[PDB]
């Protein structure tokens, strides 16, 4: 009986003040954010969202920057009023950091939960500073951080695709997906554009002060050292697209965690072949 959403919201509020200086406990926003539902799932009481959305992160040893974002996303992913899951794919073992495949089985995962028709796939620690920055799915693949802090908001170059982004699911097929063999820092996200402008695909985009994005300050991870084979992978990817993303994907799942304000997912997705 519930009538649609209107297409935009009404609750959006805009321009918000972010920081990152302050101690943050989860049990608390848990008690601030009442409505969302165990293994961090809302959708809007008084209307349907056709908005189905799952939210990806990959994710390793960023327990207190996830506390951020858990705080910071919450409240605003209920003001766009979506009907959406927040899912942390954290990578067993501690061998080289492997960004895209983590988000593939994220993608894999969330679908035996629910009918999700939508995937926003983000760094753990970018904050979006206007809530009209809509994390959901176009017609086109969205870039949504498009001006971030750290490359002086703009985009660092036009063809950047990388930290906050979001797929439907017939878009993330359509390109088998993302890559399963960029280890280490870099290129995925530029191989990943790519595979989008081959399937005849461009990248719809927020304007630049509505994408105002905060990047949390960090210093370097271990393990997710620059891979010196970025620019090699990322000149071939035409081809090597139609036989590595999803159709070339196993994994082991190790363990899935249901807490109240996301699901965190534990697998274990090997080292190189
Ligand atoms: C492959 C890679 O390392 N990508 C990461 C990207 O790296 C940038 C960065 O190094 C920058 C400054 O030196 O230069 C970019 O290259 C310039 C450029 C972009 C795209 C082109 C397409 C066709 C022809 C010529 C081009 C020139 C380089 O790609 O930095 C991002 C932000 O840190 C990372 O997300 C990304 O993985
Ligand atoms: N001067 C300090 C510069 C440090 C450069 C470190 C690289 O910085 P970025 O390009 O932001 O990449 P990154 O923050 O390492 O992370 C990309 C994304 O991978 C995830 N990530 C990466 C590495 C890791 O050990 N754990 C983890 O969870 C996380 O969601 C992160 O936001
Ligand atoms: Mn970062």
């Amino acid at each position: 009986s519930l009538p649609a959403c209107p297409e935009e919201s009404p609750l959006l509020v805009g321009p918000m003040l972010i920081e990152f200086n302050m101690p943050v406990d989860l049990e608390l926003v848990a008690k601030q954010n009442p409505n969302v539902k165990m293994g961090g799932r809302y959708a809007p009481r008084d209307c349907v969202s056709p908005h189905k959305v799952a939210i990806i992160i990959p994710f390793r040893n960023r327990q207190e920057h996830l506390k951020y974002w858990l705080y910071y996303l919450h409240p605003v992913l209920q003001r766009q009023q979506l009907d959406y899951g927040i899912y942390v794919i954290n990578q067993a073992g501690d061998t080289i950091f492997n960004r895209a495949k983590l988000l593939n089985v994220g993608f894999q995962e969330a679908l035996k939960d629910y009918d999700y028709t939508c995937f926003v796939f983000s760094d753990v620690d970018l904050i979006p500073m206007n809530d009209h920055n809509a994390y959901r799915c176009f017609s086109q693949p969205r870039h949504i951080s498009v001006a971030m802090d750290k490359f002086g908001f703009s985009l660092p170059y036009v063809q950047y695709f990388g930290g906050v982004s979001a797929l439907s699911k017939q878009q993330f097929l359509t390109i088998n997906g993302f890559p399963n063999n960029y280890w280490g820092w870099g290129g995925e996200d530029d191989d990943i554009f790519n595979r989008l402008v081959f399937r005849g695909m461009s990248i719809s985009r927020p304007n630049a002060v509505v994408g105002t994005t905060r990047h949390i300050r960090h210093s370097r991870d271990k393990k997710n050292e620059p891979n010196p084979q970025r620019f090699d992978r990322i000149a071939h990817t035409k081809e090597t697209m139609l036989s590595d993303g999803l159709n070339s994907l196993t994994y082991q799942v190790l363990d899935v965690q249901r807490y109240p304000l996301y699901t965190q997912i534990t697998v274990d997705i090997g080292t190189p072949s």
